[PDB]
């Protein structure tokens, strides 16, 4: 286990299936650092239901929470934050229309150093109860000592790329984040970060956000294999985008194109889409109410039906969490016969143009409307070729360095002719859930 990737504990599911994996609790413990003072970006925030998740001793220390708020929803927030004196908001600056701050992150300053992690789960407590989510942790990063002279850079340059990433909100509150990040060594950090911010984005700083980000990651740092075209894409997500009237407008032109680069030489590639059926819904440990987590309108999808040909059946008996609804989203390059694969990303970042970036300008001008953040996974960065998908999330290989924690079922399943992609706002009353209920939104 070199990869430092987890699932979210899941209140429901046997232990088997808990082993190694991480609640907000256990994040935040004492046993992972002695904790001065921490930053949350997120979405959406619990603020009572977060400060209980630290530790007593640690509760008064400054908080700082990264969010996209405005108006009555920004006023609301700061109503849940005052009562906590420690607590300072940073509003994230969202000037172009429909974007919105997704970036599910935590800043964990020690008086031992310094901690990242980056994960999928709002601060609210359905978020971390029943839900498939995923964390990555990254190594404690010691201080570099007051007169030493040095990068604290890793080989895949994740500490300029965090503050880099930072340096787009241009917020006081942050400048004072990527100082800390500057007095840290962050050179053992082995993924590559993978960010969107707002904005419109040409000639070199094009290569900086979004799908394009990582079409230059996967040019730079993958290579290209015989075959390759055999080798799907797969993209796994719990909300869809306004994508356009058919597959050529951006998902498999500009997108699927991103998705399939290796190397930096020069589509048959089976493209391959996750996203929870109604029955995946109406038979999970939440039953219907985990939909709300699952936002996708039937005004959006009742325009891009081509697009529901594509998609999977959400299945995880891999990490026995097939009955846990994703929150998390992933992205992965595995080979024909889905035993090894290419590349693993998780993120924030749903299957949208507003999350991944969308061309203009005459294929000149990436435009991206949100915050999002994610860490790639490239076998080059471990010393590999590719890396062996592990066979049981949970078990333990033959080569752990080796092996990656694929956290859903290989290969994945297509929709049945009776089942229909799960859509939140329309009733579903011919079957109860698993509490007993029907949905009448
Ligand atoms: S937000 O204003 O709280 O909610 C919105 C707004 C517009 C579109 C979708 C949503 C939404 C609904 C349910 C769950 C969501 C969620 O989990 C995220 C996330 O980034 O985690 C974002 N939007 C969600």
């Amino acid at each position: 286990n070199p990869f430092q990737f987890y699932l979210t504990r899941v209140s429901g599911v046997k232990p088997k299936y808990n082993s190694g994996a991480l609640h907000i609790k256990d994040i935040l413990s004492p046993l992972f650092g002695t904790l001065v003072s921490s930053a949350q970006f997120n979405y959406c925030f619990d603020v009572d239901w977060l400060v209980k998740q630290y530790p007593p001793e640690f509760r008064k220390k400054p908080i700082l929470l990264v969010h996209g708020d405005k108006r009555e929803a920004k006023a609301h927030l700061h109503a849940q934050a005052k009562p906590y004196e420690n607590i300072s908001l940073c509003q994230a600056k969202l000037d172009i229309a429909f974007g919105t701050h997704h970036t599910k992150m935590m800043l964990l300053l020690y008086e031992e150093g310094l901690r990242v992690v980056i994960h999928t789960s709002n601060l609210i407590h359905a978020d971390w109860h029943q839900k498939t989510q995923g964390i990555w942790l990254s190594p404690l990063y010691p201080r570099i000592a007051d007169g030493t002279h040095k990068s604290g850079e890793s080989p895949t340059h994740f500490k300029a790329d965090l503050i880099s990433y930072l340096m787009a909100y241009n917020a006081p509150s942050l400048k004072e984040w990527i100082d800390v990040i500057h007095k840290h060594d962050l050179s053992e950090t082995n993924v590559y970060l993978i960010g969107s911010t707002p904005g419109r984005f040409q000639g070199s700083q094009k290569d900086n956000w979004g799908h394009f980000r990582l079409k230059k990651l996967l040019k730079d740092h993958a290579s290209s294999m015989p075959n390759a075209e055999s080798w799907p894409v797969v993209g796994q997500f719990s909300s869809v985008g306004s994508l356009g009237a058919d597959e050529s407008k951006w998902l498999c032109s500009e997108f699927k194109e991103s998705m399939l680069t290796l190397g930096k030489e020069s589509s048959s590639v089976p493209l391959y889409l996750i996203y929870p059926s109604v029955e995946n819904v109406r038979t999970s440990l939440e039953g219907y109410p985990a939909g709300g987590s699952l936002p996708y309108s039937i005004q959006t999808a009742e325009k891009q039906n081509w697009l529901h040909s594509y998609f999977h059946k959400w299945s995880a008996e891999t990490s026995g969490r097939s009955n846990a609804m994703p929150h998390i989203k992933t992205y992965m390059r595995p080979s024909p016969d889905f035993s090894k694969i290419a590349w693993f990303l998780v993120t924030s970042a749903n299957l949208s143009k507003a999350a991944w970036g969308a061309l203009e300008k005459n294929g000149t001008q990436l435009m991206i409307r949100s915050y999002e953040l994610g860490v790639l996974f490239l076998p080059s960065a471990f010393g590999l070729d590719s890396f062996k998908v592990k066979q049981k999330f949970f078990a333990g290989s033959q080569e752990p360095m080796a092996t990656f924690p694929v956290p859903y079922d290989l290969p994945p399943e297509l929709y049945g002719s009776k089942d229909r992609p799960w859509i939140w706002n329309i009733p579903y009353v011919k079957a109860p859930d698993t509490h007993g209920n029907m949905w009448v939104p």
